[PDB]
C-alpha cells in the first residue's frame, strides 16, 4: 500500500542545509568547554537540597554550557529554510520558547547509555544526574530528562532526522506570543513533510516503523520538560546571588 514519493530537489536541499547548519554549530569534540567557568563538585552523596542551594557548585559551569548552547541554537535556527522569512519578533519568540528543548535534543549526541551520562571529555566534562542536582534542580526534572534521553537514543535516528526534529521543534506555531502562526505553520509543514518523506524513503525497517509518530511524541515530551524546567528555574532564581552564577542570555531566556 504505502507509497514512497521521492524526496524533491527542494527537500534534498533542505536536508543538506540543516546538516551543514548543525555541523557548523555543534562541535562533537566539545573543545570549547574548557573556556567555561570550571565545574566544581561538592561532596553531596546524600543529595541535600540545603547544601546544593548553598553551594550551587555546578551552576556556573552548566549555565555557561547552556548559554553557549543557546548561542549555537540561535545560529542553527537562522539557517533553517524559511526562518528568516519570519518577523524579528516571531523569531525571538520561537528561539526563547524552544531554547531548552533544543538543548535537550542536541545533547542526545553526547548522552551515552554506556553509563547514562552526557560524556563530553574526561571526567571533568562528564555530566551525570548528580551534577544537575548540584546546579539546583530536582528529580522531578532529572528523572523525565534521563528517560527522554534514553527513549530518544533508542529511536536510532539518522542525523538527517535529528536535525529535522530540531528544526521542527524551533519552528512551532503553537508557542505563546507568536504573531504569524500561519507562516510559522507553513515553514514547519515544509520541514515535517521533508521528514515524513525522508523516513518513508530512506529509513530501513524495522526502525522506520511508526517512527514519525514516535518523533512527534518526543516533541510533546519536550513541552513537559520545558514547563518543569521553567518551574525549577524560577525557584532556583530565588537563591541570593544566583544571578552571578548564570549569564545575561540565560537570565533573559528563562527569566
Ligand atoms: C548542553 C549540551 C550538552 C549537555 C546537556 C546536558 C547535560 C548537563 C545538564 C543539562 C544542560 C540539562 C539542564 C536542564 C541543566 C539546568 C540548566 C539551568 C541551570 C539553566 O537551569 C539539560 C541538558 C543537559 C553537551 C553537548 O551535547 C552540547 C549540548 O548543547
Amino acid at each position: 500500500d504505502s507509497l514512497r514519493p521521492k524526496l524533491s530537489e527542494e527537500q534534498q536541499r533542505i536536508i543538506a542545509i540543516l546538516l551543514d547548519a548543525h555541523h557548523k554549530t555543534y562541535d562533537p569534540t566539545y573543545s570549547d568547554f574548557c573556556q567555561f567557568r570550571p565545574p566544581v563538585r561538592v561532596n553531596d552523596g546524600g543529595g541535600s537540597v540545603t547544601l546544593e542551594l548553598s553551594q550551587l557548585s555546578m551552576l556556573p559551569h552548566l549555565a555557561d554550557l547552556v548559554s553557549y548552547s543557546i548561542q549555537k541554537v540561535i545560529g542553527f535556527a537562522k539557517m533553517i529554510p524559511g526562518f528568516r522569512d519570519l518577523t524579528s519578533e516571531d523569531q525571538i519568540v520561537l528561539l526563547k520558547s524552544s531554547a531548552i528543548e533544543v538543548i535537550m535534543l542536541r545533547s542526545n549526541e553526547s548522552f551515552t547509555m554506556d553509563d547514562m551520562s552526557w560524556t563530553c571529555g574526561n571526567q571533568d566534562y562528564k555530566y551525570r544526574v548528580s551534577d544537575v542536582t548540584k546546579a539546583g534542580h530536582s528529580l522531578e526534572l532529572i528523572e523525565p530528562l534521563i528517560k527522554f534521553q534514553v527513549g530518544l537514543k533508542k529511536l536510532n535516528l539518522h542525523e538527517e532526522e535529528h536535525v529535522l526534529l530540531m528544526a521542527i521543534c524551533i519552528v512551532s506555531p503553537d508557542r505563546p506570543g507568536v504573531q504569524d502562526a500561519a507562516l510559522i505553520e507553513a515553514i514547519q509543514d515544509r520541514l515535517s513533510n521533508t521528514l515524513q518523506t525522508y523516513i518513508r524513503c530512506r529509513h530501513p525497517p524495522p526502525g522506520s516503523h511508526l517512527l514519525y509518530a514516535k518523533m512527534i511524541q518526543k516533541l510533546a515530551d519536550l513541552r513537559s520538560l520545558n514547563e518543569e524546567h521553567s518551574k525549577q528555574y524560577r525557584c532556583l532564581s530565588f537563591q541570593p546571588e544566583c544571578s552571578m552564577k548564570l549569564t545575561p542570555l540565560v537570565l533573559e531566556v528563562f527569566g
